């Protein structure tokens, strides 16, 4: 038979991702490695960034993209003693997850709870690990705090809103199109704001003149500066994405050097006088901290088993319609996770 | 009868004058109280303030000083938690370098029976700073490694002691080689001679990845060195400009490095009485539990305020430098 997979063959529009095949050879994973068949693959903003050549560490083209997936183990290499054929597992990697069969280090896989579906598992890792580390490891989210979650209807955003509810009395401001406000309030947003029909900075200050304690910034650019200045004493803005670029254009423009005009910069003296902190985060740029990531996953699985987090699914697309799947996200039409299925 | 120090201009040590006014009948307004100080703390912030570098500093002439410890002699209406005779420590923007002072009651805290005025006067500024830098911004966690600059200073020592309340924290502290033994004693895992060896190099020998938290009271060119010494998820927190007596980063750079840069200054913290009060409550509990002990370097009467400032400006102090009204 034949195993299918998606291949990025160049940088540019949606048409640069091609569906290709390959002969299914018998599984022979080396030591400490696992071979598995995927049932669902996650789509992340970092994938759109990769596709336009903005990712400093995407392996040499052509390559199969994708950072997360969920599936079944069909083969285990020598050494590994906590995984067996037939185990349902979710997996995290730098690339290569958008295909039917993957071989990876066992330590990069995690057991899926019995009650969790493959779809939920594929929608969990990247979004919730990011939200968790942004809110807790950097933000040090505390009871009585107020948070601004940009793109609150997106995967990370929805994960962030849900996590904010696991802490007492946290006021959540969330930005997204008015058309999604109802879903925003149902997920846990306190004050939904349409950054397209209003000025979100003013809209937040009318309600909380002092500002907020944490700003989650997946936008970057001139929005980082607005986040920083929206901070209350002891607050922090955490940048984990550059949506103000990777979104909109179907092909990257080299006149993005102009983008420099809007890059946010800070001096220690400014931070000192304002009692603020600016932080940066990207799971795709996190260097070999398996023990750190693993501890976070465990926390998330416990929250799941207790009914406190539930990955919401926006849509599921077959490898054949990857173009539309990427469009769903880039055009900001999704409410929840966008997944791909073999 | 009552003495008080006054900053009559921005300059060196000579700018601080010692005046004396007659004792008037205490008349605390609503929610405020009056107290007689027994000890006043000396901080770097005061040297900056005296150098015309503090933007929240009242108009000259003014009495400098952020902390003191003393006895309550009069309470106003509304205040039901204080009575004449109570021993308290107090935090303020200024005005603490004098014998008598009137302040908002919510800015004072009761001193434990076992703690002395001297210790109380050495507690607030230094330990609140170390606590909020290590926990609020740093989010200190077990198994973490921390770089404490000026480990033998007031904030430095408070920090080392606070790191020891969290399990398995590795502490790198810099100071004169002649202060290394007192460093080991206070809890420093790896003392570094700032003056003879490159601390960046000395630290990477032991921990290649770097450290989780860098405490920067120096500022200037050390902020940058601290930044590049951070492990993933690490943060450098600047709370002083001690070198003055530059560093610049973009959000994109932070994103690709998974790092944070923070700034702290108890003097620019506005109206956050609930926040600070929360920290002091935890600091007191630790003292009663025996986890913190403010160390006093030297005590000076108001007449020798110059010597007190000089003592700290020349980095001769190992612990807190204090001021006492002194003998008549």
């Amino acid at each position: 038979p034949l195993l299918r997979c998606l291949v990025l063959t160049g940088f540019g529009g949606y048409d640069k991702v091609k569906l290709q095949s390959r002969p299914a050879a018998p599984p022979a994973p080396g030591p400490g490695q696992l071979t598995l068949r995927l049932r669902a693959c996650g789509l992340n903003f970092a994938d759109l960034m990769a596709r336009q050549g903005l990712y400093d560490r995407l392996p040499p083209l052509p390559v199969t993209p994708g950072m997360e997936g969920a599936g079944v183990v069909i083969a285990v290499g020598e050494g590994v003693s906590d995984r067996k054929a037939g185990d349902r597992v979710m997996v995290l990697n730098r690339s290569g997850m958008w295909q039917e069969e993957v071989t990876v280090p066992s330590v990069q896989t995690f057991l899926i709870p019995e009650a969790m579906t493959f779809e939920e598992a594929a929608a969990l890792l990247v979004n919730y690990i990011t939200a968790y580390m942004v809110l807790f490891d950097f933000g040090n989210l505390q009871p009585g705090h107020s948070v601004l979650v940009h793109m609150a209807a997106g995967g990370v955003g929805m994960a962030a809103v849900q996590l904010c509810r696991t802490v007492e009395n946290v006021t959540v401001f969330g930005t997204a199109s008015a058309s999604k406000h109802e879903a925003l309030k149902e997920n846990g947003v306190t004050h939904p704001i349409d950054y397209h029909t209003t000025d979100y900075v003013d809209e937040i200050k009318k309600i909380s003149p002092k500002g907020v304690d944490i700003v989650m910034d997946p936008l970057g650019g001139s929005d980082t500066a607005k986040g920083y200045n929206l901070l209350k004493p002891m607050g922090k803005v955490v940048t984990y994405g550059m949506a103000n670029l990777l979104t909109g254009p179907k092909r990257n423009l080299m006149a993005l050097a102009r983008t420099w005009w809007n890059q946010f910069s800070v001096t220690a003296l400014q931070l000192l006088q304002a009692n603020r902190a600016v932080c940066g985060f990207h799971l795709g740029y996190l260097d070999g901290e398996v023990e750190l990531v693993s501890g976070v996953v465990a926390r998330l699985l416990a929250l799941y088993n207790q009914g406190h987090i539930k990955p919401h699914i926006d849509s599921v697309w077959p490898f054949e319609k990857v173009a539309d799947a990427m469009k769903q996200m880039q055009e900001k039409k999704n409410v929840g996770k966008v997944l791909l299925v073999p």
